[PDB]
């Protein structure tokens, strides 16, 4: 069975969220593969199907539960289960399509969306950009209910799309970046719901390019600079892995050590 990590919005604390994101990172990778002091996710090539996914079970005050499936090779959400129904994003290729048949195998009802799970597609379906979608314990609670009620026709597609953007950022992007984990920790600490600032959105957008730049670096110096944003939206370039060691927690595997 794929490992299950449990999180609840009911009485969530800085501590419970900290333990959650550290457990997710611990199941995503062994941390045996480190490049320039940043851990690498397992190589898809050589990864047995029985190690391909982890399950994150989310519960809220209404004691509704949904289970997200994360791909350990990129930490991205590929689908979810709510009771007797499972839903999957459109796989990019045949290997990925066959992989998702190994998820939620006992579920009565299985559905694959025609659309992909990327931010550009989900923002379009939601009718809202990430910069206008609030994150925090309240938004996650509402997302869990929206995901749960999709199968009974209680959630419209735009609301589902928005709920996916919330879950992806507070789980996948938080696992990928200590910096985004810290943004979610602050929102919990101060009982705040608020949209992510440009620093967060640009890091999300740049994760694949940063993984490549770090792994292809000449002893930590980037072959080419990467442009990121500060909280105030001002742009700056990174030339070196060292400045990112407090920012990025996980990278997608790009090449052999
Ligand atoms: C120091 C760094 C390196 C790489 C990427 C980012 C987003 C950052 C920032 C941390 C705090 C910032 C601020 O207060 O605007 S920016
Ligand atoms: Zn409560
Ligand atoms: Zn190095």
């Amino acid at each position: 069975q794929y490992p299950i990590i449990n999180f609840t919005t009911a009485g969530a604390t800085v501590q419970s969220y900290t333990n959650f994101i550290r457990a997710v990172r611990g199941r995503l990778t062994t941390g045996a593969d480190v490049r320039h002091e940043i851990p690498v996710l397992p190589n898809r090539v050589g990864l047995p199907i029985n190690q391909r996914f982890i399950l994150v079970e989310l519960s809220n005050h209404a004691e509704l539960s949904v289970t997200l499936a994360l791909d350990v090779t990129n930490a991205y959400v590929v689908g979810y289960r709510a009771g007797n129904s499972a839903y999957f994003f459109h796989p990019d290729n045949q290997e990925d399509a066959e992989a998702i048949t190994h998820l939620f195998t006992d579920v009565q009802n299985r559905y694959t969306f025609a659309f992909g799970g990327n931010y550009d597609r989900l923002e379009q379906l939601a009718g809202n950009l990430r910069e206008n979608i609030e994150l925090g314990n309240g938004p996650l609670e509402e997302a869990i209910s929206a995901l749960y009620y999709y199968s009974t026709g209680g959630t419209q597609l735009p609301t589902l799309a928005r709920s996916f953007i919330i879950c992806i950022q507070m789980i996948s992007e938080a696992a990928r970046f200590q910096y985004i984990e810290g943004e979610m920790r602050t929102r919990i600490r101060y009982n705040r719901r608020s949209a992510p600032d440009p620093s967060v959105i640009t890091l999300e957008n740049s994760w694949g390019r940063l993984s490549t730049a770090i792994q292809e670096s000449n002893q930590g110096a980037f072959a080419s600079p990467i442009q990121l944003q500060r909280r105030n939206g001002s742009k700056f370039s990174v030339y070196d892995v060292s400045i990112l060691i407090p920012i990025i927690a996980l990278m997608v595997y790009r090449c052999a050590p």
